[PDB]
Protein backbone atom coordinates (compact mmCIF):
# COMPACT_ATOMS: atom_id res chain seq x y z
CA UNK A 1 0.00 0.00 0.00
CA UNK A 2 1.27 3.47 -0.93
CA UNK A 3 -0.25 6.54 0.68
CA UNK A 4 0.16 10.28 0.33
CA UNK A 5 -0.81 12.38 3.39
CA UNK A 6 -1.93 15.90 2.48
CA UNK A 7 -2.88 18.18 5.36
CA UNK A 8 -5.47 20.41 3.75
CA UNK A 9 -7.18 23.72 4.55
CA UNK A 10 -10.03 22.50 2.34
CA UNK A 11 -10.84 19.61 -0.06
CA UNK A 12 -13.63 18.76 -2.47
CA UNK A 13 -14.30 16.19 -5.16
CA UNK A 14 -17.02 15.18 -7.63
CA UNK A 15 -17.28 11.90 -9.50
CA UNK A 16 -17.54 12.51 -13.25
CA UNK A 17 -17.49 9.49 -15.63
CA UNK A 18 -16.99 5.90 -14.48
CA UNK A 19 -13.33 4.79 -14.72
CA UNK A 20 -14.18 1.09 -14.33
CA UNK A 21 -16.80 -0.77 -16.36
CA UNK A 22 -18.90 -1.31 -13.20
CA UNK A 23 -17.95 1.07 -10.33
CA UNK A 24 -18.77 -0.61 -6.95
CA UNK A 25 -19.71 2.68 -5.27
CA UNK A 26 -22.45 5.13 -6.29
CA UNK A 27 -21.44 8.52 -7.74
CA UNK A 28 -21.19 11.51 -5.45
CA UNK A 29 -19.54 14.70 -4.39
CA UNK A 30 -18.36 16.13 -1.08
CA UNK A 31 -16.57 19.17 0.26
CA UNK A 32 -14.64 19.67 3.49
CA UNK A 33 -12.74 22.15 5.61
CA UNK A 34 -9.49 21.29 7.35
CA UNK A 35 -8.74 17.61 6.84
CA UNK A 36 -6.06 15.01 6.36
CA UNK A 37 -6.54 13.87 2.76
CA UNK A 38 -5.09 10.38 2.26
CA UNK A 39 -4.47 9.46 -1.36
CA UNK A 40 -4.55 5.69 -1.17
CA UNK A 41 -3.11 3.23 -3.70
CA UNK A 42 -3.80 -0.41 -2.89
CA UNK A 43 -0.98 -2.70 -3.98
CA UNK A 44 -0.82 -6.38 -4.87
CA UNK A 45 -0.47 -8.46 -1.68
CA UNK A 46 -1.90 -5.84 0.68
CA UNK A 47 -3.84 -7.91 3.20
CA UNK A 48 -5.56 -7.23 6.55
CA UNK A 49 -2.23 -6.70 8.35
CA UNK A 50 -1.27 -3.98 5.85
CA UNK A 51 -4.67 -2.31 6.38
CA UNK A 52 -4.16 -2.40 10.16
CA UNK A 53 -0.70 -0.74 9.97
CA UNK A 54 -2.02 1.98 7.65
CA UNK A 55 -4.99 2.67 9.89
CA UNK A 56 -2.77 2.96 12.99
CA UNK A 57 -0.39 5.30 11.19
CA UNK A 58 -3.17 7.51 9.79
CA UNK A 59 -4.70 7.76 13.31
CA UNK A 60 -1.28 8.56 14.80
CA UNK A 61 -0.48 11.23 12.18
CA UNK A 62 -3.98 12.70 12.46
CA UNK A 63 -3.56 13.07 16.22
CA UNK A 64 -0.18 14.76 15.74
CA UNK A 65 -1.73 17.22 13.24
CA UNK A 66 -4.78 17.72 15.51
CA UNK A 67 -7.11 17.06 12.55
CA UNK A 68 -10.61 15.80 13.20
CA UNK A 69 -11.42 14.73 9.61
CA UNK A 70 -9.72 12.12 7.41
CA UNK A 71 -10.63 11.60 3.76
CA UNK A 72 -9.70 8.20 2.34
CA UNK A 73 -9.29 9.00 -1.34
CA UNK A 74 -8.80 5.98 -3.67
CA UNK A 75 -5.97 6.74 -6.07
CA UNK A 76 -4.61 4.56 -8.86
CA UNK A 77 -1.45 6.59 -9.45
CA UNK A 78 1.01 6.25 -6.54
CA UNK A 79 2.35 2.79 -7.51
CA UNK A 80 3.14 0.46 -10.39
CA UNK A 81 2.19 -2.70 -8.43
CA UNK A 82 -1.58 -2.16 -8.11
CA UNK A 83 -3.98 -4.66 -6.58
CA UNK A 84 -6.86 -5.64 -8.87
CA UNK A 85 -9.90 -3.34 -8.66
CA UNK A 86 -12.12 -5.59 -6.55
CA UNK A 87 -9.34 -6.43 -4.08
CA UNK A 88 -8.49 -2.69 -3.92
CA UNK A 89 -12.10 -1.77 -3.16
CA UNK A 90 -12.29 -4.39 -0.40
CA UNK A 91 -9.02 -3.18 1.21
CA UNK A 92 -10.23 0.43 1.15
CA UNK A 93 -13.50 -0.59 2.85
CA UNK A 94 -11.43 -2.46 5.49
CA UNK A 95 -9.17 0.57 5.90
CA UNK A 96 -12.17 2.80 6.58
CA UNK A 97 -13.51 0.29 9.12
CA UNK A 98 -10.12 -0.09 10.84
CA UNK A 99 -9.53 3.67 11.00
CA UNK A 100 -12.88 4.14 12.87
CA UNK A 101 -11.63 1.84 15.64
CA UNK A 102 -8.52 4.03 16.12
CA UNK A 103 -9.47 7.61 15.20
CA UNK A 104 -12.46 9.46 16.77
CA UNK A 105 -13.18 12.04 14.04
CA UNK A 106 -15.00 12.18 10.73
CA UNK A 107 -13.83 9.46 8.34
CA UNK A 108 -14.93 9.86 4.76
CA UNK A 109 -14.16 7.26 2.15
CA UNK A 110 -14.56 8.70 -1.33
CA UNK A 111 -16.26 6.48 -3.99
CA UNK A 112 -14.10 3.89 -5.76
CA UNK A 113 -14.07 3.35 -9.55
CA UNK A 114 -14.81 6.85 -10.83
CA UNK A 115 -12.90 9.54 -12.57
CA UNK A 116 -13.11 12.61 -10.35
CA UNK A 117 -12.53 16.33 -10.38
CA UNK A 118 -11.08 17.74 -7.15
CA UNK A 119 -9.70 20.83 -5.50
CA UNK A 120 -7.36 20.97 -2.53
CA UNK A 121 -5.64 23.75 -0.66
CA UNK A 122 -2.63 22.07 0.92
CA UNK A 123 -0.86 23.54 3.95
CA UNK A 124 2.74 24.63 3.88
CA UNK A 125 4.09 23.37 7.20
CA UNK A 126 6.84 20.72 7.33
CA UNK A 127 4.47 17.81 8.10
CA UNK A 128 1.78 18.82 5.59
CA UNK A 129 2.85 16.41 2.78
CA UNK A 130 4.25 12.98 3.61
CA UNK A 131 4.32 9.62 1.85
CA UNK A 132 4.01 6.16 3.47
CA UNK A 133 4.42 2.58 2.38
CA UNK A 134 2.85 -0.39 4.21
CA UNK A 135 3.12 -4.08 3.53
CA UNK A 136 3.11 -7.47 5.23
CA UNK B 1 12.12 9.55 -12.45
CA UNK B 2 8.50 9.38 -11.28
CA UNK B 3 5.99 11.96 -12.48
CA UNK B 4 2.36 12.74 -11.79
CA UNK B 5 0.49 14.63 -14.56
CA UNK B 6 -2.40 16.73 -13.23
CA UNK B 7 -4.43 18.64 -15.80
CA UNK B 8 -5.57 21.64 -13.81
CA UNK B 9 -8.17 24.39 -14.16
CA UNK B 10 -5.93 26.47 -11.89
CA UNK B 11 -2.77 26.07 -9.73
CA UNK B 12 -0.88 28.18 -7.23
CA UNK B 13 1.94 27.72 -4.76
CA UNK B 14 3.96 29.72 -2.22
CA UNK B 15 7.26 28.73 -0.66
CA UNK B 16 7.04 28.81 3.14
CA UNK B 17 10.03 27.55 5.20
CA UNK B 18 13.17 26.03 3.67
CA UNK B 19 13.02 22.20 3.55
CA UNK B 20 16.76 21.86 2.86
CA UNK B 21 19.52 23.52 4.87
CA UNK B 22 20.50 25.63 1.84
CA UNK B 23 17.74 25.79 -0.85
CA UNK B 24 19.36 26.34 -4.31
CA UNK B 25 16.45 28.46 -5.59
CA UNK B 26 15.13 31.73 -4.16
CA UNK B 27 11.69 31.72 -2.45
CA UNK B 28 8.64 32.67 -4.45
CA UNK B 29 5.02 32.26 -5.31
CA UNK B 30 3.06 31.93 -8.53
CA UNK B 31 -0.49 31.35 -9.70
CA UNK B 32 -1.82 30.01 -12.98
CA UNK B 33 -4.93 29.23 -14.98
CA UNK B 34 -5.31 26.06 -17.01
CA UNK B 35 -2.06 24.12 -16.92
CA UNK B 36 -0.46 20.71 -16.88
CA UNK B 37 1.02 20.45 -13.39
CA UNK B 38 3.86 17.90 -13.33
CA UNK B 39 4.78 16.67 -9.87
CA UNK B 40 8.34 15.55 -10.42
CA UNK B 41 10.36 13.16 -8.25
CA UNK B 42 13.96 12.71 -9.36
CA UNK B 43 15.26 9.21 -8.70
CA UNK B 44 18.73 7.78 -8.19
CA UNK B 45 20.35 7.10 -11.58
CA UNK B 46 18.19 9.52 -13.57
CA UNK B 47 20.60 10.93 -16.14
CA UNK B 48 20.30 13.09 -19.28
CA UNK B 49 18.58 10.30 -21.24
CA UNK B 50 15.88 10.03 -18.56
CA UNK B 51 15.38 13.82 -18.69
CA UNK B 52 15.05 13.68 -22.48
CA UNK B 53 12.36 10.94 -22.37
CA UNK B 54 10.39 12.83 -19.72
CA UNK B 55 10.56 16.07 -21.67
CA UNK B 56 9.34 14.38 -24.87
CA UNK B 57 6.48 12.71 -23.02
CA UNK B 58 5.41 15.91 -21.22
CA UNK B 59 5.44 17.77 -24.59
CA UNK B 60 3.45 14.95 -26.22
CA UNK B 61 0.86 14.80 -23.42
CA UNK B 62 0.61 18.60 -23.31
CA UNK B 63 -0.14 18.69 -27.04
CA UNK B 64 -2.82 16.01 -26.63
CA UNK B 65 -4.45 18.02 -23.80
CA UNK B 66 -4.07 21.27 -25.79
CA UNK B 67 -2.48 22.96 -22.76
CA UNK B 68 -0.18 25.91 -23.28
CA UNK B 69 1.34 25.99 -19.77
CA UNK B 70 3.40 23.33 -17.95
CA UNK B 71 4.44 23.66 -14.32
CA UNK B 72 7.43 21.55 -13.30
CA UNK B 73 6.80 21.06 -9.60
CA UNK B 74 9.64 19.40 -7.62
CA UNK B 75 8.16 16.75 -5.35
CA UNK B 76 9.95 14.50 -2.90
CA UNK B 77 7.04 12.12 -2.33
CA UNK B 78 6.36 9.98 -5.42
CA UNK B 79 9.23 7.50 -4.89
CA UNK B 80 11.37 5.73 -2.31
CA UNK B 81 14.52 5.79 -4.50
CA UNK B 82 15.23 9.55 -4.50
CA UNK B 83 18.27 11.15 -6.10
CA UNK B 84 20.31 13.32 -3.72
CA UNK B 85 19.12 16.94 -3.50
CA UNK B 86 21.83 18.51 -5.65
CA UNK B 87 21.53 15.87 -8.39
CA UNK B 88 17.72 16.29 -8.23
CA UNK B 89 17.99 20.06 -8.65
CA UNK B 90 20.33 19.67 -11.63
CA UNK B 91 18.00 17.13 -13.34
CA UNK B 92 15.00 19.43 -12.85
CA UNK B 93 16.93 22.35 -14.41
CA UNK B 94 17.82 20.05 -17.35
CA UNK B 95 14.20 18.94 -17.62
CA UNK B 96 13.03 22.55 -17.87
CA UNK B 97 15.67 23.25 -20.54
CA UNK B 98 14.78 20.10 -22.52
CA UNK B 99 11.03 20.77 -22.36
CA UNK B 100 11.57 24.26 -23.93
CA UNK B 101 13.13 22.62 -27.00
CA UNK B 102 10.01 20.44 -27.47
CA UNK B 103 7.01 22.40 -26.15
CA UNK B 104 6.15 25.96 -27.31
CA UNK B 105 4.15 27.20 -24.30
CA UNK B 106 4.84 28.65 -20.88
CA UNK B 107 7.18 26.43 -18.86
CA UNK B 108 7.42 27.25 -15.18
CA UNK B 109 9.80 25.43 -12.90
CA UNK B 110 8.81 25.93 -9.27
CA UNK B 111 11.64 26.55 -6.74
CA UNK B 112 13.50 23.52 -5.38
CA UNK B 113 14.26 22.94 -1.67
CA UNK B 114 11.30 24.65 -0.01
CA UNK B 115 8.26 23.54 1.85
CA UNK B 116 5.28 24.94 -0.04
CA UNK B 117 1.58 25.59 0.31
CA UNK B 118 -0.43 25.00 -2.86
CA UNK B 119 -3.92 24.86 -4.29
CA UNK B 120 -5.03 22.99 -7.38
CA UNK B 121 -8.34 22.44 -9.09
CA UNK B 122 -7.86 19.23 -11.03
CA UNK B 123 -10.04 18.33 -14.02
CA UNK B 124 -12.25 15.29 -14.10
CA UNK B 125 -11.74 13.93 -17.61
CA UNK B 126 -10.16 10.50 -18.19
CA UNK B 127 -6.69 11.87 -19.07
CA UNK B 128 -6.58 14.48 -16.30
CA UNK B 129 -4.47 12.42 -13.82
CA UNK B 130 -1.75 10.08 -15.07
CA UNK B 131 1.51 8.76 -13.65
CA UNK B 132 4.75 8.10 -15.57
CA UNK B 133 8.07 6.45 -14.87
CA UNK B 134 11.25 7.14 -16.87
CA UNK B 135 14.68 5.64 -16.57
CA UNK B 136 17.76 4.71 -18.59
C1 LIG C 1 -8.93 8.64 -12.17
C2 LIG C 1 -8.81 9.59 -10.96
O1 LIG C 1 -9.57 10.80 -11.23
C3 LIG C 1 -9.32 8.91 -9.66
N1 LIG C 1 -8.99 9.72 -8.47
C4 LIG C 1 -8.81 7.44 -9.50
O2 LIG C 1 -7.48 7.22 -9.25
N2 LIG C 1 -9.73 6.47 -9.69
C5 LIG C 1 -9.42 5.04 -9.56
C6 LIG C 1 -9.72 4.58 -8.19
O3 LIG C 1 -11.00 5.17 -7.70
C7 LIG C 1 -9.91 3.10 -8.45
N3 LIG C 1 -8.76 2.11 -8.30
C8 LIG C 1 -8.49 1.08 -9.11
N4 LIG C 1 -7.46 0.39 -8.61
C9 LIG C 1 -7.07 0.99 -7.48
C10 LIG C 1 -6.09 0.70 -6.59
N5 LIG C 1 -5.31 -0.37 -6.82
N6 LIG C 1 -5.90 1.45 -5.50
C11 LIG C 1 -6.72 2.57 -5.26
N7 LIG C 1 -7.74 2.86 -6.21
C12 LIG C 1 -7.88 2.05 -7.28
O4 LIG C 1 -10.52 2.94 -9.76
C13 LIG C 1 -10.40 4.22 -10.42
C14 LIG C 1 -9.80 3.92 -11.79
O5 LIG C 1 -8.51 3.33 -11.60
C1 LIG D 1 7.77 19.55 1.09
C2 LIG D 1 6.75 19.86 -0.02
O1 LIG D 1 5.88 20.94 0.42
C3 LIG D 1 7.47 20.25 -1.35
N1 LIG D 1 6.51 20.32 -2.48
C4 LIG D 1 8.67 19.31 -1.68
O2 LIG D 1 8.43 18.01 -2.05
N2 LIG D 1 9.90 19.85 -1.53
C5 LIG D 1 11.13 19.11 -1.81
C6 LIG D 1 11.58 19.38 -3.21
O3 LIG D 1 11.41 20.82 -3.54
C7 LIG D 1 13.06 19.05 -3.07
N3 LIG D 1 13.59 17.66 -3.40
C8 LIG D 1 14.53 17.00 -2.71
N4 LIG D 1 14.81 15.85 -3.35
C9 LIG D 1 14.03 15.79 -4.44
C10 LIG D 1 13.92 14.86 -5.42
N5 LIG D 1 14.69 13.76 -5.35
N6 LIG D 1 13.07 15.03 -6.45
C11 LIG D 1 12.28 16.19 -6.51
N7 LIG D 1 12.41 17.15 -5.48
C12 LIG D 1 13.29 16.91 -4.48
O4 LIG D 1 13.49 19.45 -1.75
C13 LIG D 1 12.29 19.68 -0.98
C14 LIG D 1 12.47 18.89 0.32
O5 LIG D 1 12.59 17.50 -0.02
MG1 LIG E 1 5.59 2.92 6.71
MG1 LIG F 1 7.06 5.88 -19.22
Amino acid sequence: MRLLYLHADRFEYKTVKPALKNPPDPPGEASFGEALVVFTTVEDGDGPQTVMYAASDIASHSSRLKVTTVILYPYAHLSSRLAKPMAAHKRLIELEGALRTKFPGHVHRAPFGWAKSFSIACKGHPLAELSRSFTE
